[PDB]
């Protein structure tokens, strides 16, 4: 019976539980093949060597043509549109009118009147509503992240998107090109030859070293990439698979699974009403140690995962006013969690004990997530909680599992906390748990993006 | 320049060091996802509920049809041809003229003069080899495994083929008919309902629970699927993911890695000459601790890896005589090991360790091969080798993990042996392998199909 979000939530009992129970699987990262070599030496080669990341299947793009597509994206965005001209690229935050994060994503400023979101769902879904019901004269064409488990089916996008990244990538950048390319500014968006072809560039980078998102219409997908790996086996660049590929952000430092806020107040009813029952925001899950029966609890706020240098009171938006309400020096902090090697070598020991009733939550590698978003428990040591953690997996780089996480503002750099991991009573019906006892892991408050950092007493 | 086996043997140096530093990655399962729901789930569900093994994607097929298709068969198999009929299947094991294993693979006797193989490459090759060059009046149609990264190119099978499976497989298989459904012996065949069509059977089975095997057209594969998965859930069937799938075998018993024993002889000088350069013999990998300049030190032997039974000497065979010769009571065994959990906990704490300058090499669970063959020395308390390790993963059902090997015949079960587990000098070149330093694992002799054991003093 239910067509939109607002049915499904009135028909389906308690928000949060049935997010926590939500039979939607894994959230996939799909097509790319889980390994070209193996994940190690893939995440070994994205800071030592070169790397091909494959970014064409796992995001949303929505190609937003017209007279008012910059008004549609000023009107929504925390983002100032001040000077904005094309060739220039913007990482796109809209907050709900209560002030709270409903997504993110890239936007590319084409050309007059054209520009390119790339992205998850949330936001997304957020720019195609008001494209739709605030009469706003644009046209949108919506291209889908490719399907979780094709099953040897055909699969198709309407653009490549490849990043080359790593200490030597500049050099695979430039013997493409043919000679010296010029390194713009972050996110400065210019060309570059490959085989013949004009490839649209965007300034990137990576741990010091700059890089280069590169993206052209899929048919010409096959002449790139070979063309990239050719050039690039003198400087010892590999293709990265999906499963090395998403633990990159947790050496970098962005969030990538906040929870759309969407699921309260009169003023997002409506959004509520337009949202398909099979949307993300009505079938994904939500995973995790954190437990609350509001799911307001959930949100976040832009200057609590680190959008707050972006939020600009230059233009009019949706939820100005909430957010110039806030002060962002109370708000809470991103931070790099480092977890401790002994209670991982505790976490995984279990597996292999024949004795015990139950066993701590299996931590995949490299990537252990298994909820579309994520909300395990910070600790403090008297047992409040202090922050929540967000994104979790484990670098060959460091020899560590790390974690994103918001965190308190006063807990100083250093400090040891405890992240709660697992599930309670054994588990929620998430298809990706396993029966499981929970643990509570010692995490070491660290920058982001990550570096090591000592222990305070 | 290389054409074929014979030549790229001859330019390549030694063949072991070539096999072992192989740049072919990973042997993959693919095109199934690679989950569902999670790995862990998936085991446990053919153990305790009932099980949909996807088989379309992993084994190459060998439609074989007309007058001396039963004759290329008994003059290339161990196994007795006396009595075989239409809707009879038989594990095809074919040896060298030296005894030596070459593969093996399923047989299914369809109908007068019509065969149908399914396995490896290493036998379907034996097969064609035969077929082309031994005058034998046969036409025979190859089909081939599945590429191993398609990234989103579409595939396509001549035949889907399924397994139901599990404690209450025969449930779902009955509801499915329409009503009861008689059991054949083991690898008889026959038909069934299913959706309104008409399903060829194989009688199966796991853990002492009665399955099938199914399979059909290309074209009926999503309304079969769709049937038994509706169908199950009252049985709390589900689908099992191509992570999971390969690691049943560690179950069961069934060793699916011999290497091809084709490298030297001069009886398969003309082999080598037929094979392609490309082919799985010359271009896939060897991986683990055992190490020998001399290939034919990881030949086995039908005695060996459990195929002993098959042997029948009422017919003419490829290798009869050097079968004949050997005395079976002296042959090397086949054992499941079951690897100390302490060192499975050491191996995977040192994941964790920021200061060593050195892991063990990586355990991936629930499969932890990282070859197409694999060879890890099994040795006694002086450091003798004493058998060869096969297959290597773990269990979700044991909470172990396991490895199939074959073992000097007069180890009793119980003993405790040790695995050396990793390769030596920091590791081959193989696109699988990370650095890493070597560990002796602990592991206890048990049966085949695996129970658990005592430890002998
Ligand atoms: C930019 O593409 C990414 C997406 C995700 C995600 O959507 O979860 C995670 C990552 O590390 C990425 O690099
Ligand atoms: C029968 O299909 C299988 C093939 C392999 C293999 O080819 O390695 C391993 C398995 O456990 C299987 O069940």
């Amino acid at each position: 019976a239910p067509t939109n979000l607002e049915q499904v939530l009135a028909a389906g009992g308690n928000t949060v539980e049935m997010l926590r129970n939500s039979q939607i699987g894994a959230y996939v990262y799909p097509v790319v093949a889980p390994e070209f070599s193996n994940w190690r030496t893939e995440q070994w080669a994205w800071r030592n060597s070169a790397v091909l990341f494959d970014q064409t299947h796992h995001m949303v793009d929505l190609y937003i043509r017209g007279k008012d597509a910059l008004k549609l994206l000023s009107d929504t965005m925390i983002n100032s549109p001040k000077g904005w001209e094309p060739n220039k690229a913007k990482q796109y935050v809209p907050v709900t009118p209560y002030g709270h994060v409903i997504g993110d994503g890239i936007i590319f400023y084409l050309a007059e009147e054209e520009f390119v979101y790339v992205g998850r769902a949330p936001a997304a879904n957020w720019l195609m509503y008001h494209a739709q019901t605030g009469g706003y004269n644009v046209d949108i064409v919506h291209d889908d992240r490719s399907p979780s488990r094709p099953m040897g089916k055909p699969v198709q996008r309407i653009s490549w998107r490849f990043q080359i990244q790593g200490p030597k990538a500049w050099d695979v950048i430039e013997k493409l090109h043919g000679g010296t390319l010029e390194k713009l500014k972050f996110f400065n968006m210019a060309e570059m030859n490959i085989a013949g072809m004009k490839i649209r560039t965007l300034r990137h980078g990576m741990a010091g070293a700059p890089g280069l998102e590169i993206w052209g219409p899929y048919e010409t997908q096959e002449k790139a990439r070979n063309a990239i790996l050719e050039a690039g086996k003198e400087f010892g660049l590999i293709p990265v698979g999906s499963r090395a590929y998403p633990s990159n952000t947790l050496e970098s430092g962005w969030i990538p699974s906040p929870l759309p806020a969407i699921y309260t107040g009169d003023k997002l009813k409506a959004y509520r009403e337009w949202l398909p029952a099979n949307s993300y925001e009505a079938s994904g899950a939500i995973g995790g140690s954190f437990v609350s029966s509001n799911i307001e609890d959930y949100y976040v706020n832009p200057y609590e995962i680190g959008y707050g240098p972006f939020v600009k009171f230059d233009h009019d938006f949706i939820g100005r006013d909430a957010l110039e309400a806030i002060d962002p020096a109370t708000q809470r902090k991103k931070v790099t969690l480092a977890w401790n090697g002994d209670d991982m070598a505790k976490i995984y020991a279990s597996l292999f004990d024949t004795e015990a009733d139950a066993h701590y939550k299996f931590f995949d590698l490299p990537l252990a997530n298994y909820a579309n978003t994520n909300a395990d428990a910070v600790l403090d040591a008297a047992g409040n909680v202090v922050g929540m953690s967000m994104f979790t997996g484990y670098s060959y780089n460091e020899k560590r599992a790390l974690s994103l996480a918001t965190i308190d503002h006063e807990i100083p750099v250093g400090t040891e906390l405890t992240v709660l991991w697992g599930e309670e009573n054994g588990g929620t019906r998430k298809t990706t748990v396993e029966p499981h006892k929970q643990m509570a892991v010692r995490a070491v408050v660290s920058p982001v993006p990550y570096s090591v950092t000592a222990r305070e007493t």
